[PDB]
């Protein structure tokens, strides 16, 4: 479990996230939530460290996470901030929630701490 072969499973899990066979409910986390269309004022107001699949993946494509665990923090920050907003029983909660449920299984691969 060298740094190396764990960023490799990161890239893995990104593209799994990113695949075909989620679109169905991953699509309102590919790119930054547009606020602006959506109506969504009070957004900005709640989430300070906005985060979405697209900029975690220029990031990954850059070279910028340095393990696994940080790459996880990224992920996870997208999710929270999607629970924090909406109401627990909304509709893109349950998406968030089944896209994680793909991200925790196979992160469930990557040696602890
Ligand atoms: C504090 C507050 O007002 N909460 C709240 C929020 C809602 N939410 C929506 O109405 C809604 C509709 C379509 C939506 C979204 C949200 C999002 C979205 C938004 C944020 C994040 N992080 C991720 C995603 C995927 N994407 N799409 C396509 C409704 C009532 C209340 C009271």
């Amino acid at each position: 479990a060298s740094v190396t072969e764990q960023l490799r499973h990161c890239s893995e899990i990104l593209k799994e996230m990113l695949a075909k066979k989620h679109f169905s409910y991953a699509w309102p986390f590919y790119n930054p939530v547009d606020v602006n269309a959506l109506g969504l004022h009070n957004y900005y107001d709640v989430v300070k460290n906005p985060m979405d699949l697209g900029t975690i993946k220029e990031k990954m494509d850059n070279q910028e996470y340095k393990d696994a665990y940080k790459f996880a923090a990224d992920v996870r920050l997208m999710f929270m901030n999607c629970y924090k907003y909406n109401p627990p029983d909304h509709e893109v909660v349950t998406m968030a929630r089944m896209l994680q449920d793909v991200f925790e299984t196979h992160f469930s691969k990557i040696p602890i701490e």
